[PDB]
């Protein structure tokens, strides 16, 4: 059997772009363990795939995740991009290279670790974990200490 663990996550940004941050709490047997960063410009998207990047990149054994996100960002690209991405080569149709794919391609290496099973919850506003998500993500948008050097600026 592989050991259960809770990952909750959440992005925010103060622009588009603009300063921002991820929260993520990992929960295990009830112990947790919160990660957060602040970006000093960045975008909500790239904010919510990071979120999930960490916590996933903190797992040291193969793991069952149930995973918890208010990302309708991130949804869209598990359902309607990762199958494609990897079979189109991270392309769009116009033989491009696709947005923020120094993030999704660090997503697909951390999910691909596990066995997830994915909790889209409608809004971060009243479950817990991903309330205290949004806090920290806040609280690192207004402290950032590092640079995006992954974003593309489009502005
Ligand atoms: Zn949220």
């Amino acid at each position: 059997m592989l050991k259960q663990v809770e990952i909750f996550t959440d992005g925010s940004c103060l622009g588009n772009p603009g300063p921002g941050g991820y929260g993520a709490i990992l929960r295990y047997r009830g112990r947790e363990k919160t990660f957060s960063a602040g970006y000093t410009r960045t975008t909500n998207n790239r904010m919510e795939l990071m979120a999930a990047i960490v916590a996933l990149e903190a797992l040291k054994e193969h793991c069952e995740v149930i995973l918890s996100t208010d990302s309708q960002y991130v949804r869209q690209g598990i359902t309607q991009w990762i199958h494609n991405w990897k079979k189109r080569g991270w392309k769009t149709a116009d033989k491009k290279p696709v947005k923020n794919v120094d993030l999704w391609q660090r997503l697909d290496a951390a999910l691909g670790q596990h066995q997830i099973k994915w909790e889209w919850v409608k809004g971060h506003a009243g479950h817990p974990e991903n309330e205290r998500c949004d806090e920290l993500a806040r609280a690192a948008a207004m402290n950032p200490t590092l640079e995006d050097t992954g974003y593309q600026v489009e502005v």
